[PDB]
């Protein structure tokens, strides 16, 4: 067990890095990285592949059709492409995408990926939050997955152990790429932000992978802090600081 607490700056959380070559996990806060939580927008990693496999989308330019709804997040107020929807965490784009897939197809895909509890029973999500259509089973709802399960899923996807086509995995890798001011390492990932109203804790995520030299690490950084200021973007900052101090 490793310690990356310095990079969390007192924020409650954990981190897990997996290297498929030596099959070793670098774990900070074992109990937390084994705890299932809503994946929130990190689910876009899998929903992108589901959309591509089912032909709902076909490329980084794919559009879903914008109905003109004025959303609080002005970055969502246009007919944005798959690459834009992924980077802006556009819930309306991905909810419209998943609504075109049969629940049986989603269930079989998650069960085959061993995606946590694979529970999509609350398809429409937690309507009690008053957000109407800006909800889904992956947003503080029935679907739950641990940080360790996220890393295991990432590894199966990118090491080619799933049924997904390599051309679709390559589209996902492209839209997941992030800039860390260092061409010596390649970082890919997706943020997730939610608040667990029942337990009064955030679900703040940064899930992805690091490619350096001849090594690849699949990682999941997670916060369960009480402070609602702790969002996916904040956990992304912590993840980049962990990568800079312990993986560079």
């Amino acid at each position: 067990m490793v310690d990356y607490s310095d990079c969390f700056e007192g924020i409650s959380g954990g981190a897990i890095f997996y290297n498929t070559k030596n099959k070793e996990y670098n774990i900070y806060n074992k109990e937390l990285i084994e705890t299932r939580r809503s994946p929130c927008s990190t689910f876009k990693i899998v929903s992108t592949l589901i959309g591509l496999e089912k032909g709902v989308i076909n490329s980084k330019e794919s559009v879903m059709g914008y109905d003109g709804t004025e959303y609080p997040n002005k970055n969502w107020n246009k007919n944005l492409s798959l690459e834009e929807a992924f980077k802006e965490s556009c819930v309306w784009y991905y909810k419209k995408l998943i609504d075109k897939v049969d629940a049986k197809s989603v269930q079989n895909i998650l069960d085959d990926l061993k995606y946590g509890n694979c529970d999509i029973s609350e398809w429409e999500g937690d309507l009690k939050n008053g957000k109407g259509h800006l909800n889904g089973f992956w947003l503080e709802s029935s679907l739950q997955i641990s940080p360790k399960e996220q890393v295991q899923t990432m590894a199966k996807i990118f090491e080619g152990d799933t049924n997904f086509k390599k051309e679709h995995i390559n589209i996902l890798r492209d839209i997941m790429k992030i800039d860390v001011n260092d061409k010596n390492i390649n970082v890919y990932g997706k943020t997730g932000t939610g608040f667990d109203e029942k337990n009064k804790r955030v679900d703040a995520w940064f899930v992805g992978m690091l490619e350096r030299e001849g090594d690849t690490y699949y990682f999941a950084i997670k916060s369960d802090d009480s402070n609602k200021e702790i969002t996916g973007p904040k956990v992304k900052e912590i993840a980049i600081n962990i990568i800079k101090k312990y993986y560079s």
